[PDB]
């Protein structure tokens, strides 16, 4: 009913109050049934609880639909009841909220993405799409994806929601353990950096921990995003009593933490486990009417995997090995869909020092798309590191980007208006950074020409507001093509001096002459001395890796 523009307006004016736990309230009323089923079996109980929260002061209540998606309901033999479940939930909540806001509550499926589980991006996507269609049709004032523990599943959810409606206010939440990590390894900074650039309106943290525990985790989150913030802590740390887990933190003890979150810029405050109407009533009194606080986010250049965030504030080794070009064995296996061989190449490269992995599938026409999707989802989880997606076809590109678990690096976009704009828009929609190759219709032979390509690229990036999401690749040419490597060094220095990260397809310098390892080493050392911030290289080359480390030690970049 109310759109994201309208909700954003309200948020800019005042911090809002959410509601509390529903499950335990239903239980206090003698109903232990699956919450979602109550929307059909005992709608009066659902309404009663919504009203208890509204009367407590809640500015917004959540629909009783946390587990209402086909994938989750299937586990209870209720998949065929998805429609009446969600429609009734929205109607019941609307009836209770009256004028107040009603957000559609959508939790995770409980299924982990392949390779941890057996689910691919597309299925999660369709799964979330269906529930959002119902809520939008029934008139929710926003959607909040609650308690997500994995970024790929969360990414699929928001992309699905946004595809159904560009106007619905979207809120994405992740839950963290006491060590500040999601089930699959994501920390606050990673979550903020990966999701801040997606088309959602707010980010948040809910459940798992109490008020004090979430505080530092919330602070880290607030530093990397300028989106609206939400927090719903559990009512303290769990304690087991009569053989059951309870969250004893009383209203006053919970409510006193409100100021701390407010000082950190929170825009919506609510409570999770153990939160009762009694707790909300006090939250209302304590919160009152306040205008949110301004924040100003930290801006950094980084790419990510579910468990690792790689910031370009140090030389980044990008493993070049998962590339069938000139690799007879690998090429044949990729064609037959061999995942294990690629998994092994990834693992060994990281074990040797690669922090990011370039992934290319040779002649894309000869590769199965499902294979590509399985590999893109798989590597970040099993190898633990982010990927540089080395893909040519725009078609495959979009499929890889939407299924990528984190914020990736996209390999090369030549200096061509059409190609750049096209790849920029895909990255804007799905997230990610871009390697811009300094060439277009032909290869530059000088530093002068490379500079022209750089200047033309900056112009294009500038008008598409994408200058802060790029890494420049000057374009190393083979020494067997009079590739004048010195012109490449000048270019690296010039670009570095302007504040931009850089990289090179290292091996291309010696792919036409023996003792390539030594040419590769010499160039890398020289490149680093000119500001080179990374390189697509062979981490299995002991000579190159050891000399690389020595260089960094000598230039005082590490020990």
């Amino acid at each position: 009913m109310r759109n994201r523009r309208e909700v954003s307006k309200l948020l800019s004016e005042r911090v809002l109050l959410l509601d509390g736990a529903y499950g335990t309230e239903f239980m206090k009323y003698g109903y232990d049934d699956l919450p979602e089923e109550l929307n059909i079996k005992a709608p009066d109980v659902v309404l009663k609880v919504h009203r208890s929260y509204i009367e407590s002061g809640s500015d917004v209540i959540l629909t009783n639909t946390f587990g209402a998606t086909r994938m989750k309901l299937r586990k209870h033999g209720l998949e065929d009841k998805l429609d009446p479940i969600v429609r009734n939930a929205v109607r019941i909540a609307r009836r209770a909220a009256g004028e107040k806001l009603v957000f559609g509550d959508i939790g995770p499926t409980g299924e982990l993405p392949y390779p941890l589980g057996s689910t691919l991006f597309e299925e999660f996507y369709e799964n979330f799409r269906e529930t959002v269609e119902i809520m939008v049709e029934e008139g929710v004032d926003g959607i909040i994806f609650e308690t997500f523990s994995d970024i790929l599943e969360l990414k699929a959810a928001v992309l699905a929601a946004r595809e159904v409606s560009r106007d619905v206010f979207l809120i994405a939440h992740m839950t963290f353990d006491e060590k500040g990590r999601s089930l699959t390894g994501t920390d606050p900074a990673n979550f903020a950096i990966t999701f801040d650039e997606l088309d959602i309106d707010a980010l948040g943290i809910n459940c798992s921990l109490g008020p004090e525990e979430i505080l530092p985790i919330f602070q880290e989150l607030s530093q990397y995003t300028d989106k609206f913030l939400v927090v719903e802590p559990n009512a303290g740390k769990p304690i087991v009593e009569n053989g059951k887990t309870v969250y004893p933190l009383k209203p006053h003890d919970f409510a006193v933490h409100i100021d701390s979150y407010y000082e950190l810029g929170v825009n919506i405050f609510g409570g999770c486990c153990g939160t009762t109407p009694e707790h909300v009533k006090l939250f209302r009194k304590v919160l009152g009417n306040r205008k949110p606080l301004q924040r100003k986010k930290k801006r950094i250049f980084a790419v990510s995997s579910p468990s690792k965030l790689v910031t370009f504030d140090h030389f980044v080794v990008i493993g070049e090995r998962i590339n069938p070009a000139g690799r007879k064995k690998l090429w044949a296996e990729m064609q037959k869909g061999n995942e294990e061989i690629v998994i092994k190449e990834a693992k060994t490269q990281v074990e040797k020092g690669a922090e990011v992995l370039d992934v290319n599938f040779g002649i894309e026409s000869q590769i199965d798309v499902r294979y590509v999707e399985k590999i893109v989802q798989t590597l970040p989880y099993v190898s633990n590191v982010p990927l540089s997606l080395d893909i040519q076809n725009v078609d495959l590109t979009e499929r890889a980007l939407r299924a990528y678990p984190g914020r990736s690096l996209f390999n090369s976009a030549k200096v061509d208006e059409e190609e750049l704009e096209m790849k920029i828009n895909l990255l804007k929609k799905y997230g990610g950074t871009l390697i811009v190759l300094l060439m277009g219709k032909d290869v530059p032979k000088s530093f002068e020409e490379r500079k022209e390509y750089f200047e033309k690229a900056l112009k294009i990036l500038e008008r598409h507001d994408f200058s802060d999401r790029v890494i420049f690749d000057p374009g190393v040419l083979p020494l067997g093509a009079e590739g004048k490597p010195v012109e490449v060094l000048k270019t690296i220095e010039f670009i570095s001096s302007k504040g931009f990260n850089t990289t090179v397809g290292l091996s291309n310098l010696s792919f036409g002459l023996p003792d390539r390892s030594y040419y590769n080493t010499a160039f890398l050392v020289l490149g680093i001395s000119k500001g080179l911030s990374s390189a697509i290289m062979n981490p299995l080359d002991e000579t190159l890796m050891k000399t690389l480390n020595a260089t960094l030690v000598i230039l005082e970049k590490k020990e």
